[PDB]
DNA sequence: CAATGTATGGCC
DNA sequence: GGCCATACATTG
């Protein structure tokens, strides 16, 4: 079972374990070509670029409202939830 | 592995 | 309320 001994935390697979340990280094090699903000992992930088592009790719199919991140949309769906 | 999905919470 | 970073997951 993959486990970070600093946090005492388990991971299901190796990939997130390696990413977690690299975040533990403190290094931020992935930088934005626009605002020069640096990031631990490329995943985070990819999500960052949407703030510059303005694309709200994630749309509620109930009320047509649009969102920057899928997580925001998922949160929003709790508002339509509560009606059977 | 990358892509995609979920979850959290400070900040405006 | 949602933007946004951060951090975990499963899927292909
Ligand atoms: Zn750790
Ligand atoms: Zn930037
Ligand atoms: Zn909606």
């Amino acid at each position: 079972p993959y486990e970070c001994t600093l946090c005492n935390k388990t991971f299901t697979a190796k990939q997130n374990y390696v990413k977690h340990m690299f975040v533990h280094t403190g290094e931020k090699p992935h930088q934005c070509s626009i605002c020069w903000r640096s990031f631990s992992l490329k995943d985070y930088l990819i999500k960052h670029m949407v703030t510059h592009t303005g694309v709200r790719a994630y749309q509620c199919s109930i009320c047509n409202k649009r969102f920057t991140q899928k997580s925001s949309l998922n949160v929003h769906m709790r508002l339509h939830r509560g009606e059977k």
